[PDB]
């Protein structure tokens, strides 16, 4: 759809590293698979928010903020300010808190012409716990607040169906082979910087795309 | 208790003032009123994880990072390392992504001798819609797996009430009059860093106490 990003090779990269050198450099060795990055707090508050400017200059790369924010509405907007104001295409917020906790957010990326990410559901074993029993109705929420980006997990691929059941063929989904029959998008880390030639990684996984 | 924390006055400065400067400045003006201030995500992205450092050097007061955590075990673990690293006593993590994600933080708590504080509920209106069904159970959850400080709302007492029934009185709970008397602590922001003096802003609220 010509009114959502365009993530090339359908493969964002999970650049969870701490170490600017090493973030940097794995980023720099399989720069030539993506155009999407998502950077998270591990990197940020090691090595500064400055670390977000450097990686678009660096690589040309759009950078997604995958920071869940998930505080009250007021903290929510300075927490996008300020993230925008570093440089950040998009950012990552968690649903749970509420409608108006991502209103704020909406509001901030709307002023400042960024776009704002629903995270509706994890897959780490804990989700089961509070975060899958409201992921249809957080999706909801999106989907009436306007919200055209969402994050959705791999694990179970009918739960996939189901959100993109709910949000549409329209909306923009990312998800962290069957995965890309719903999810627009697939969020690659460990895979990838950690194996021993991340080249040889992307350019497999891409492959099988 | 012996084995909790002791917050000077009982009461804890809510330092969510953005810019290095001010944030310095407000705090100094009421450094005689409080040694445990709480640094959050908008002043320590806008100036960098440093001035966590700071506040504790030119203040001598204990730093808890109210930072919400709510993200993978992994990414949470990484985010209590980088913190404590960069010196806080104590950070503040979510509930609603279940219990793994919270011991993940516990278990780097441990390691480096520093606090995790559970959010049990928030107090802006869309807590409502998820938030305040789950505080029960992840209360229980912190109990039952040994959390000993929380957070929670302040706004309605008798929710404290219930909260402070869940953790028993051994537990350390702080929250944003009768407040104290089921919090150990309360937290003020913006009645102090905002008003047209914070000095007497803060000299009377203890005054009241």
């Amino acid at each position: 759809r010509v009114d959502v990003m365009d993530v090339m090779n359908r493969l964002i990269l999970a650049m969870d590293l701490m170490n600017r050198d090493d973030a940097l450099r794995v980023t720099g060795e399989v720069r030539e698979y993506i155009d999407t990055v998502k950077i998270g707090y591990p990197l940020v508050l090691s090595e500064g928010m400055d670390i977000i400017a450097e990686f678009r200059k660096r690589f040309g790369c759009r950078i997604i903020a995958g920071f869940k924010v998930a505080d009250i509405p007021e903290t929510n907007e300075k927490i996008c300010r300020a993230t925008f104001k570093a440089g950040a295409d998009a950012i990552i917020v968690h649903g749970f808190p509420g409608a108006d906790s991502v209103r704020a957010c909406l509001n901030v990326a709307e002023e400042m012409g960024r776009e704002v990410f629903l995270l509706t559901e994890m897959s780490h074993p804990g989700a089961e716990m509070f975060i899958q029993g409201a992921a249809d109705e957080i999706a909801r929420m999106g989907v009436d607040l306007g919200v055209k980006n969402y994050v959705g997990p791999s694990t179970r691929p009918e739960r996939l169906s189901r959100l993109r059941e709910i949000i549409g063929q329209d909306s923009f989904l990312i998800s962290p082979g069957e995965t890309l029959r719903f999810a627009d998008a697939i969020i690659v880390g460990r895979s990838i910087y950690l194996a021993d030639n991340p080249a040889a990684a992307a350019a497999g996984i891409i492959e099988s795309i």
